[PDB]
């Protein structure tokens, strides 16, 4: 049913909690073996939030393929994403890695480096031009070309050098900045305005490789961003835009990757940002 209508009752009514809770009731359960291995310690930010086996990034690295990462595969919706956590001090270099194995054009940051008074991520980028960085590990290096600071998003350009070929490939880094410390934006507007500049540079488009989505965890606002997107998408697409059902994509998403979208409120901002953003490509 009508996703306003829909909306407009479950508001009325007070029961976002309900909704939210039999997603995730009937949300799938695949094994995660791999991310368990004792070995696979210091990869893992927290352990309640890992990736199923059969859908994981495996690194091509003969001695240690683990990475907290993960694709996302929406078939109807022509649409591929990876989501995964925050970088940790020691996968820094794994982060860069997965980048250029998986031929990622950009990478969206949903959070800031520390929130609460807590690190939340490492600083896995350089900020200043002739203040490159190395990873030994990988062989890897890390050079800011330029930055766009604005309001609520910064755009950086971002050059990665295969120290090894001395081949380089150009990345774009879109770090949304203004996610509330507690709860959930008012207002949808400026993460809307965040998506489409995404779009616009070609960072989800087919001809490149998958794009790199990450928060703190990698699921609950990282899961925000990809469910508006594809819903939005099926929306053009379809005959009859009315069907597309936000709870179903979500369920579906579900499959690839564990608890996309962490609390009713965060499942409320969803239908939000949908709508809206609807209103935009109807006209
Ligand atoms: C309501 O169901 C569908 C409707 C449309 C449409 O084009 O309206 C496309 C679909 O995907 C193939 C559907 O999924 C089964």
């Amino acid at each position: 049913m009508e996703m306003e209508k829909e909306f407009e009752q479950i508001d009325k009514s007070g029961s976002w909690a309900a909704i939210y809770q039999d997603i995730r009731h009937e949300a799938s359960d695949f094994p995660s073996r791999v991310a368990k291995l004792p070995k696979n310690k210091n990869r893992n930010r927290y352990r309640d939030v890992s990736p199923f086996d059969h859908s994981r990034i495996k690194l091509h690295q003969e001695d240690n393929d683990y990475i907290n990462a993960s694709l996302i595969k929406m078939e109807e919706a022509q649409r591929s994403y990876i989501l995964t956590q925050g970088p940790l001090p020691n996968t820094v270099g794994h982060f860069w890695e997965m980048v250029w194995e998986q031929k990622s054009r950009g990478v969206v940051m949903l959070n800031r480096v520390m929130e609460k008074g807590s690190l939340k991520c490492a600083q896995y980028w350089p900020q200043k031009e002739e203040k490159e960085m190395i990873f030994e590990d990988t062989n890897l290096k890390l050079t800011l070309i330029s930055e766009d600071i604005k309001s609520y998003y910064t755009v950086r350009q971002l050059e990665l050098e295969n120290l090894t070929t001395q081949e380089t490939r150009e990345i774009l880094h879109f770090h949304y900045t203004t996610w509330p410390d507690f709860g959930v934006p008012e207002s949808p507007a400026s993460f809307l305005n965040f998506l489409f500049k995404v779009r616009e540079s070609g960072s989800l488009s087919p001809e490149h490789g998958p794009v790199v989505v990450h928060c703190s965890a990698g699921i609950g606002r990282s899961g925000t961003f990809c469910l508006a997107d594809t819903c939005l998408l099926l929306m053009d697409k379809r005959k009859d835009p009315s069907s597309v059902d936000i709870k179903k994509v979500l369920l579906e998403m579900r499959k690839f990757r564990m608890g996309l979208i962490q609390t009713a409120d965060q499942l409320r901002f969803s239908y939000l940002a949908v709508i809206e953003g609807a209103k935009f490509i109807m006209g």
